[PDB]
């Protein structure tokens, strides 16, 4: 079978390792996100059409280069290039804008960053990763310099040195997410300490429930190859096996000879190592780590997750606002596709931090009734489910819904089969 | 101790060291053990059912109304003795006794009448005296038949034939009584509803000492398959002459909990002793404690390796909803339900929460005893003229009476199951919601 | 042979889960193994005679209890004497002697700490050679201290076995278990200063723990009740000795039952039977791992050549496991890991003999003959006794193999050698 | 006692964790690593690392195994290279903590079936006593038949490591394992060969398989491909040899990073320092357990002396398991069960010296001395050549504890015994 579902059914990793087929071709969409730098090579709008074809869904924009008309200008190709498939929802995409900061340099909060922040709330950035994040004030600082208008951005904090390592606990708490900055980390502590710092920060924040990044030189030889080496083919796919909820391109995108085909790349591998995930040890896992709650959202998701895997279901429907309900189902790691329909269109681009969810941007017109209104929106996952491949006449879904409009009410799972 | 940190502060460490949930979160079987405290009191209501055999001690309407206030849930009426007439009126006076408390749903207490066959004796098949009696079952309206001596499957079609087309609703609970019974067990059980693990003839038909190696092993193959075990013979034995157990006797009745027993029962102890009351009151007991002592973790991990996949969606809202209730610890879930069947698959993943299943069907809301942790509450209202109405308004009895009856509390958080259209097969929906 | 993995539950013991281990167990699989959990008989009335001591030996007694809650000393002395003469008549066959041990068990404290008649029976105890004593009510680990000061420099190789009887016992049973030898879950008691329907809590919890900290634990007490007046046991009885081996208990007690009722040799009977059937449906998987997880790390060679032994012995389904032992101590953490191989113990100690039947799964054989010359070829002269005698008692055969536990030098405490042998 | 400090370094606290997901939390940067780096490096000797100076720092930075690609060069060019390397390796024989055994591996340039070319190549590997052949192009088991065959008379002894290099080789994995000594996963053209994006489901697959067959794999090729001409490594680089060593592998190589790059030395040096961090963060207690479970029950004493000496290293933290092997094989199966112990392998074979480099965790000590008249005197003088070998190279310390794997007789294929050591 298909999607290495029989190493999916083994009773041990090691029988798991041992079932894994070459021959068995993976079937599901691509959960992990890419995250691809926008430079030079990769600016124009017909280049960046082809990159959210080959499989881009957040475009981060290098404050360390350019300069603010340079970037705004990046970030005005990218929304282009995005709105050109609006006409159709098959070919429609969001794509995030993520801003990464210069960082301190020599030392807190530098006022280039305070600018460059600035800039990206007046360019409506949806998410910002902040540079040599070394404490929790850094990241405090960081949230301060985005003001009020700022408020929805969410902050991805670059582990770059070791005291981001010794503070992470720290880091975490305080910030929505983590990138594991192999650049200076691999110059700030021994570079065969690297992998250790990447396995325990992906962990922790698996257990957290929240994203992790892994970046820098997964493809390096990428920037004036057309193919990549062994190794980093073997980088690529044991970032996705730790549990990253994205990858990144950084040199290979920016200013490479081959940034499409390195997108491509990430995109077959990630599909290739998703399939190759040990489900049945890594579900009990984090149901046994996560703790017992009595948010309704929380215990709709993992009974949701649950259910997903007793019928092999296709998707799991969710409704989000904030993108929150679609994040606790991610945390769990389904098979399942998280198909989240949203009206937020930032909401939308913001949940491409999370594995296995995928955005769907309602603009349908509202029905009189609330009931109603989500029953629509159900029906528009599965209509863009069934036109994107995800579903069939046949297949089970878990649709999760809440008791009342607004943000926080997620108290729903209904099993439904499709047409 | 991350894993329960927020939920400890939020609840109370007096909450964590009640009901066994220090031994309930160890991460090995043997850790478990060592954990299971004497001062650790259960708190949950008594989930597996106690059947007593109803005869000469425990017949009059006074002693009946007695054992039901003791924890009798199914009356069990054995036609080895007696005559139709004899039982009938036992039977009339099981159901006066549980009319007597027919004014609140917060009074009433549904209990199954059970009719346990003479048997086969030297033939091969059902006797004749068996089909008159089995008539005599459908004519009074028994819900439940414990048939004799069942050795393959052709015995149970046979006890449905001679039910006739108006006992097709009546449970037929194959009692393995020799050799042959448990060698073609899952034959038997494939057709029947059910099974007893009936201790007395199978004590002599095998090996004395080879007796729990029978019982362990149906058990688990009934749990595995989701369909009611009993435990059944010479439990409390010595409760015929004492008022108090043997050392043996009160292992034996925690041992069947902990096997996996939907059921356990009293024979003479009931029936003939001189302690009726006292016998079902100590089984009672014997059970709260037992099912505290559950070790939950492994059993749950393992209810689910072991269940195949499912396309059925009462199937996957089950564990959905048990995996949900274990999340939070939740203190009940609420099932609505019209065979009993949506009850059935929720009391297959074993919750530790209570399942409160709502039912206009009086025969379903004495049936669903046969299940453990099924409390079933009789819905009487006529139906409200909008369906979801109708069924919010069940919803919020099931609530009502479980705040009432001390299962729910403001604060605690209920599983609620429901269908999305009406009639039976339909149940699809999981609410979690929040008491206030 | 397919025959082979047949019996003794084996397809229930290869299952992936414990329900799934449940639902293999078949009452057509044989078993084959050794009986494994000793039976301790109280000694009364019914059981006194020598005659009838010779058939409860052969029924399978390892243990006989003196009940000092009744009788005299002399009367004592005289059961001792006739529980050895019957002993003894079986020595005239090496290869084929069973050891039986002598444990006094204490009339307890009363409304009293230790009473004074229990220092006398307890120096009685020691003048008469008793090998265990089963101390009454102990509620905490001065009691302890207290019976093993009144054992004197005499009695210090004497085992003290604690009774958990009341509330107390149980709520400081870690201290109690740290000082004592063994435990002993005394229900008749337990069963009147707590709630009866808690009982088996507290045998569950105390079992677990005895055999995390590897020190023997007897369940004890109504186990067979009716067969005191019954020729057969009750479905609740029969059910309540397999429990109690399944729990984890290294020894099961009869009271009554061969004190003063009218079929003690088929009260012993009966349990052997049913410890038989149980001991094969033990889950060994999940025990030797949990076992295994729970045991801390260790620096002590015996220990560590212990958890070896188990391994390997699993590892290739050896037919046993042979150890020589000068106190019992190596055969005890052999015992402790809960091997499917029997652990045949050969022991020039007759003390130590009778006292390796407080732990599961060793056969003690007492090795009578004079020291060779050689150290190495007294250690190979006792592991072939141990051969001949398990080829003769039918627990291995030619072809079998077996795991060997010898230590480096003469004395105890230097158990350090585990060997892989084929049965010639 | 050990102290904190010995269970804070070694991720001594991830390898106690309970889950997988735990263990990766609990991974530190600061837990620096303490034993001797277990898994071997193979560098491809050439153009950048033939001198007999620059093989003398590559011993140094940690080549074990040095790799002839006869692809290049000719039998006269490979030769010096040959020669060479043994020049190196004796010039630390005056020093038994500098010297090291360097095993030399002939990898073919390949094939219809086995070419001319590769048959007189494999003639020449024998001549000059080559340990290893690696096979290019393995396709089915007759391919390896063909090889073995052509390793003539003298050369039976050699080592046949399989490299599987496409999509036939893959899915005829396993009958091409059956009958080979070992597998290279040879990367370069397997990614050409099949998807580059699906290599990694055909190492991690190969290794796993491996492992549980005991039969050694090495991971090859771009493993550190920009250091050729850059001093220090990419992220994916340093990533994916520490990948490697956590699948299983039990080798890593080196092609063209130390046959024609500009830092081979600096090559041997980093694939050393990420080894021996990856070895650290071994999950033991999951591996442990499922390479237990899986591997079958067996009635060969050397298998079950294996588990029985590696259960009995984890209960104590042994430093070392010191084993007497004249093939190789006893030190094997012990590093089939993958102990955090150094197997210490003393041998008086120079073959199996240099071939055991192939497997995980062995540490070859090559034994000359004259044999003594009593067999146990000579088994008692090796034990105790590797305990001082093992002192003197930082191993072992008094008070330490070692497990020492003999077996009950001279000659190959008797290993029987296990016995816990405490160093004097
Ligand atoms: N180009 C390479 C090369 O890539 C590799 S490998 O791919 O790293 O194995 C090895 C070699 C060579 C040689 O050029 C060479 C020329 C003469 C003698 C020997 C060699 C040689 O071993
Ligand atoms: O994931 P979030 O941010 O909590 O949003 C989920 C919310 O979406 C809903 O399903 C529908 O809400 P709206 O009708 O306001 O879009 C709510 O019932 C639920 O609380
Ligand atoms: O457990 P059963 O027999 O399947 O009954 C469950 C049924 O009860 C309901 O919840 C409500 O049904 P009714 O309104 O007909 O009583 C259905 O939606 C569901 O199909
Ligand atoms: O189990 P113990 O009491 O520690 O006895 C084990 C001892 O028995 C022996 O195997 C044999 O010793 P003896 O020759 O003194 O009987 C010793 O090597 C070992 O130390
Ligand atoms: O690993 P191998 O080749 O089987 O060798 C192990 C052999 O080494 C020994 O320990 C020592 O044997 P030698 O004295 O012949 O070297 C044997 O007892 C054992 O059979
Ligand atoms: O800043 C980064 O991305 C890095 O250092 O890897
Ligand atoms: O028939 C019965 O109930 C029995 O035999 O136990
Ligand atoms: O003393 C005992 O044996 C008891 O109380 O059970
Ligand atoms: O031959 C090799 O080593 C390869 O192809 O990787
Ligand atoms: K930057
Ligand atoms: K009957
Ligand atoms: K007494
Ligand atoms: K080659
Ligand atoms: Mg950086
Ligand atoms: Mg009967
Ligand atoms: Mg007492
Ligand atoms: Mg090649």
């Amino acid at each position: 079978q298909q999607q290495q579902l029989p190493a999916a059914m083994a009773d041990t990793f090691l029988e798991h390792l041992c079932l894994l087929d070459i021959d068995s071709e993976p079937v599901a969409a691509r959960s992990t996100s890419i995250i691809a730098t926008i430079g030079p090579a990769s600016r124009s709008v017909e280049r960046l059409k082809e990159m959210i074809k080959a499989g881009m869904n957040i475009a981060r924009l290098n404050f360390s280069h350019g300069s603010h008309e340079y970037h705004a200008e990046s970030i005005a190709n990218v929304r282009e290039a995005v709105e050109s498939f609006a006409g159709s929802p098959l070919s429609y995409r969001p794509v995030a804008i993520a801003l990464d900061t210069k960082g301190p340099g020599s030392g807190g909060l530098s006022e280039q960053d305070v600018r460059d922040l600035r800039f990206g709330v007046e360019h409506g950035v949806d998410i910002v990763f902040a540079s040599f994040v070394r404490k929790a004030s850094d990241v405090a600082a960081v949230r301060a310099a985005l003001g009020p208008e700022g408020h929805g951005i969410k902050i991805i904090s670059k582990i770059e040195n070791h005291e981001g390592v010794k503070r992470f606990d720290e880091i975490l708490e305080v910030s929505d997410g983590i990138m594991v900055a192999r650049g200076d980390l691999g110059i700030e502590i021994p570079a065969e300490k690297v992998f250790l710092a990447q396995k325990m920060m992906i962990g922790r924040c698996n257990l957290a429930g929240k994203p992790v990044v892994c970046a820098t030189q997964m493809l390096e030889s990428m920037i004036t190859k057309p193919r990549p080496t062994r190794a980093e083919t073997s980088d690529v796919a044991n970032a996705v096996l730790d549990g990253a909820d994205c990858i990144m391109l950084s040199g290979e995108t920016a200013k490479g000879n081959f940034p499409v085909e390195a997108v491509k790349m990430q995109h077959a591998i990630a599909r290739e190592a998703e399939a190759a995930v040990y489900h049945r040890q890594l579900f009990e896992e984090l149901r046994r780590a996560a703790p017992l709650s009595r948010d309704p959202t929380e215990v709709t998701a993992i009974g949701a997750v649950e259910a997903a895997f007793k019928c092999c279901a296709a998707a799991i429907i969710v409704l989000t606002t904030t993108g929150r309900s679609a994040q606790l189902l991610s945390r769990y790691r389904p098979r399942a596709a998280v198909i989240a329909v949203t009206r937020s269109a930032q909401a939308a681009r913001q949940v491409h931090l999370c594995r296995g969810v995928f955005p769907l941007l309602y603009r349908e017109p509202p029905e009189a009734i609330w009931a109603d209104d989500v029953d629509r929106r159900v029906q528009f996952g599965i209509e863009s489910g069934k036109l994107r491949g995800f579903l069939r006449v046949g297949d089970l879904v878990i649709v999760v819904t809440g008791w009342r409009p607004g943000s926080g009410y997620t108290n729903i799972m209904r099993v439904l089969s499709i047409s």
